[PDB]
């Protein structure tokens, strides 16, 4: 099975078809994995355009989009509100406590989710889900455990890519429409 | 024929003859596609230099020079100012209506227009334009449906390579001269 | 659409599926543009077998392969012979006479024939068909007239990607065997 | 795992492990895919010396070594009398006959059964084996359906990279001895 | 010896295996050697999150992390403090005064201690140091002084490369645990 | 002869020999071209570490530094302030005029004089110094023209490889010594 | 000026402007540099069709082509037949010997003649000529020497390319026509 | 020291300085690693032209060239005629064996001599010399054992780099003559 960014599996777009919910990292996975910080503590971060259309296009075709992060930053409240997500869990080591309480809260089961993760603190969750992502450049002993490793890397569209890949799977690719922002 | 990127069309070099407004995307075109925020609501988008000596001389060399941006800031506004951009359009989800705009204001056909843009968003207006053009490392779907795909990536001199084709096509690369802005 | 060496345009799509023969430069395309030359008047050339399996499944799905070069060598009649490539031109400077041959012979009209190139000779030919390929590493200036230009380089499965595009274009792809 | 091509999966590590027999392609694995043909006659194909070493580590380690190729010449069973492969089929469509007589003659398993291929008349078999592997510059379509795709790419030391790779989750590696041949 | 960035030699690991105190550059180290500056005397730098994971299993690992800069940044006494590093040397010209007073307070001989440094003012410390790293990027006549030149760039996650090494060559990787921070 | 970035030819590092003043342009040499502009006015540009150690070494080696620059801000005075640079010209369109006041000001010959660039703005300066630098990646019509093409890229270290070229030519390399900011 | 390979300097294409004679290594220039080595004393070499070409529109439009080869062999006389080279010196230790008689026999001065090379064994003679050409993947000695350095790597096209050059700085290129042989 | 393939170490330098024996590996080093068999029995090996001039070089000035292999053929006899190489084993697949052999001949102690090898039955070998040399594509778990690995690839001037190399440390290599064969 061909996409616009290289062959993928049977088995891969198997698990594509499925997904209801997708669950992203915030650093390495949406942005560069980098964190801009000031002499009078302000913090910056990266995030991608193209990425903000893709999660447009999954949120309104009924795709389900959730972010858990082991950081916490204000910013990130910011760029969730501006996109239209509204599940958002902050400064979480075990995110399986979070994973947990999306499959309660959204009656969801494992089979039906997609994680895209950058390292192996995002395993533990990746495990459990239907559809495992890893991004281009995610850590080295984190790539082949995943089901699927994007062309592209962290925070220059590997969002944007897997949520291409939801779309495609489900028949919604050419008919979805996002807010390129 | 020969530029300076490479070899080109004829088609697209007499394309680029008949120029006479080059509008611009913003984000994934005149800056990398990325978007920097931060806790106290800060944002950054950075812009490309060469780019900026580009469009001065298509401005100060009878080429008009537009903007239409799905996002909406202000530091894009002090950028068009600082280029002399008098037509800018922010916070346009549907781009063919400020493309109409445009080209009512000018008093333009479309066959005299150019466009280069990054994402499947800017296709409906590309689609009606003289010469399409999309960047490096567009939207892999956008690629193959442009007139021109640039050699140089968004941010990096895309739109100074744009700026650069039409100069050289309508026979005033020579004199044209600009601010390194 | 999508194809697996990357996305292509919906003109070239259309004109990959109306392909009824495709044509076939050697030298940089079928090889790698390299001669080998022999103290003893030897010459080798080498030849791309993943090209081979492409060239077969479109042959037996209603694709005639051909091939017009301007060098002569009895090894390149080997390879076709092996291929079961039937229409060969050698030597041929000016490739407008075999083309013209090949139109009469088979009743094909040009915008049913697909010729894949890597130098400007082939260029007034590349002109007149449906489907004009030059390969990755074609000459520069032929490279941006082409309608389409191949991911893969000459001699490392260029030609198998256009077999591979033919065959995608008309629903052929999946049941073609070689 | 770490192998010194890079981190392989627990899955491939495991694979690996339970293999007996190792099918190797010839053209486009053991070769960088030519056809070398001369005006006489003649016919070349090109070899790897390392490869070499590693069907000697392999046969000398307790792991077969068999080819199964579509084309057929006498040189390579030349190659094979070299290297001590006894186990050879030549000029044959479907793989699967041979395929079928190896796993009777060996008294072996499919899932104790190794594959490396590089085009997708190598899918039936592969399909049915142990541990289906497809090497760096394989046909597009067969990449995504292989167990594991080689870092190297074929006639470079794909099949060395396999046989060490066989070796190592047998714990063969250390100690194993071949002629670089 | 494998590590998932690759072979090591056993005098890498050797050395890797006794270090007890990791000092790092930032400039280039932790950054990508880049200084933003602004109009109102602003100053970010960026850092790695990949690279704060790193630096967290080590310390939680029995293995001190300190730094030494020659640059004197509050956004550096931040970052330290998010990661919980203790010892901070700033606006340092010669890194062998800070490097004497680090062994005294710590009562470590230097064959204990690893340096990851990227230009020529960093030498003089990791000559006397029992491990020298040279990041990826490094300056050019750098790279060969060092005992291990990592493989991936400064502020891209060259110093959880280290840490990843370190942890491994004591025994330690697979149950370490930190945050991505 | 050679250098540590690659072989240089006789007549550049005898040019290079003789220079007593080096010209610098910011945007595209000193940083990688980029402008970060925010909602309130703030203005950010990169430098980088590596080309202050350099700039530092050549200023205590007996080799001026100064700054044309076309653009205007009070951050790139912060930047001329921290490395010791007094020579600084911004706002400058026509760089023929601060070029002719520097000479006139420091009693020293065109000869004497390098000059590194990235656009085609910079080139009626670069075609009358001794030794005219076209970084790696400046505009493709400037690079043919300059005496020397740096391998490294603006903002990454094209500075910090002229002051090496410069010193060796002169052989103070070894003898130097400055500041890594 | 633009060409198809990139832009050249002014000065670079007055020198080909003014060739009459263009000379020509064989090895790694016409060549990849391998020799073809085998048991019954066979020799082989691989040149390229479309350095054929070039030739063939140089022959043909007024540019006199010649070999100088440090080796002998019957296969290069066979080639140069094919092309309709008729200068050709094999076994040529010092270049100069070759280099004096061609310039005696067609009566033309050094100015008037270019010289394309891979190795150091080259300069002595590419020192005089007016236009000296080493290849992309020359000796690493040699490239800084020369007055242009070629795109296409020795035995890929680099001959073609300087073919090209000559051409078009002579206004012949749109009506050469040749054979690709 | 610096040298025309990049920085080496003052300890490679200082060892490369000692060198009065160079003993080279055939395939992967003097080769690409390739073996081309034909249907009547022919072999064929391709050697590298630039590595010749080099084996010339070392052996006009003080160094003897000597070569280990495991293969055998006539072809190899007849590379070592056309290059002056009188001390040649074949066959040999424990090559400490000839390796004690040419000491012994030619009564010259182990740290005098040099090494480059491919693969991993090269080590016994390069683990006893003076200086052990990987080519820059040899088995991944050579590289790190080496005292330099090469920056060009086996078959593509990997040994004439190390001549470059060991004529440049003995300070021979502008002196260095030899005939491109
Ligand atoms: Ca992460
Ligand atoms: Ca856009
Ligand atoms: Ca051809
Ligand atoms: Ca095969
Ligand atoms: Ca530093
Ligand atoms: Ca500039
Ligand atoms: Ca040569
Ligand atoms: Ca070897």
């Amino acid at each position: 099975l061909a996409t616009c960014y290289g062959p993928v599996s049977a088995d891969v777009m198997a698990k594509a078809e499925n997904i209801r919910l997708l669950i992203l990292d915030v650093d390495g996975v949406l942005s560069d994995g980098l964190i801009y910080m000031g002499n009078n503590g302000e913090e910056l971060k990266a995030f991608n355009v193209r990425d903000g259309y893709g999660i447009r296009c999954a949120l309104t075709s009924d795709i389900e989009v959730a972010i858990i992060t082991g950081r916490k930053a204000k910013l990130v409240e910011d760029r969730c509100a501006t996109l239209g997500i509204t599940h958002l869990y902050q400064g979480q080591s075990n995110k399986l406590i979070a994973f947990s309480d999306l499959l309660e809260k959204l009656a969801i089961a494992p089979e039906n989710v997609a994680y895209v993760g950058d390292d192996l603190i995002d395993w533990p969750v990746m495990e459990k889900v239907g559809l495992s992502v890893a991004v281009a450049d995610a850590h080295p002993l984190l790539i082949p455990r995943a089901d699927y490793v994007t062309r592209i890397a962290g925070g220059r569209g590997a969002v944007r890519e897997v949520c291409d890949l939801l779309l495609l799977a489900q028949g919604k690719l050419d008919e979805a429409k996002g807010q390129s922002i």
